[PDB]
């Protein structure tokens, strides 16, 4: 029926030891704006408490997701946060904010952190904070696997959380020899990164393990195109789609 979405590429993450505190990986490359576009980056990052100092960012938004351990978020528009193992947080920086992402005390934090960029028209906008745990997203709940929708829409579940560029964001948990379908409008742009287990995906049926990121065909405007997913191992994965700004960057 709907137009079937290809895996185009498969990444393979290769972490490095920033410090005795600090393990990270590139999961979208920077620089590459042209092929990620709404995106702008992927880390991750496995770290202690100290590891980062406060830094300003604007004209971009920052996404991240805690795969385990406590952390502490500071920004200087909505002051102190936590977050823990499955939850997100969504900063929008805009006109511009200081933050501060910081383990709790004796906790190591494994996350995944996105960067989203900012039209032209929306750079200077307020800084917003979203703190957005993982029980209070709706979910697509089907036999043998859950979508939870951090953001945008899964089969017309719609999550509250406030766009700028229309992201959608969700995380499939997925038992064994069971298929999930993720609906993507044709110009949305986007990518898989499995955290747990194996499967095969889009229309040519290419593996994909935990610690790979698998890219999407692009398609056209206009068009109702869909991601299938068929789990081999249990799997744990975050899909992440979104409109292309289409600006230079
Ligand atoms: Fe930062």
């Amino acid at each position: 029926m709907a137009i079937q979405r290809r895996i185009r590429r498969v990444k393979t993450v290769q972490m490095t030891t920033n410090s005795p505190i600090h393990r990270s990986g590139s999961v979208l490359e920077p620089g590459n704006w042209q092929e990620y576009d709404p995106f702008l980056l992927l880390m991750e990052d496995i770290f202690e408490r100290g590891t980062f100092d406060v830094h300003p960012h604007r004209g971009i938004e920052t996404v991240t997701y805690v795969i385990s351990g406590e952390l502490e978020h500071f920004d200087s528009k909505a002051g102190h946060s936590t977050l823990g193992p499955g939850d997100v947080q969504w900063m929008t920086a805009g006109r511009g904010v200081v933050h501060k992402e910081d383990p709790a005390s004796g906790s190591t934090v494994h996350s995944l952190q996105l960067w989203v960029n900012l039209p032209s028209a929306y750079k200077m906008t307020e800084p917003r904070y979203q703190n957005l745990r993982s029980k209070d997203m709706p979910v697509r709940k089907e036999e043998g696997a859950t979508i939870r929708v951090f953001s945008g829409s899964s089969k017309g579940v719609k999550a509250p959380t406030k766009n700028i560029v229309p992201v959608t964001m969700v995380e499939m948990i997925v038992e064994p020899g069971t298929t999930v379908v993720q609906d993507l409008p044709g110009h949305y742009n986007g990518f898989l990164y499995i955290l747990e287990g194996s499967g095969v995906f889009g229309a040519d049926n290419i593996e994909g393990k935990a610690g790979q990121a698998l890219f999407f065909s692009r398609h056209n405007r206009g068009e109702e195109t869909e991601l299938n997913v068929t789990a081999r191992e249990k799997l744990r994965l975050l899909l992440y789609a979104g409109e292309p700004v289409n600006e230079p960057v």
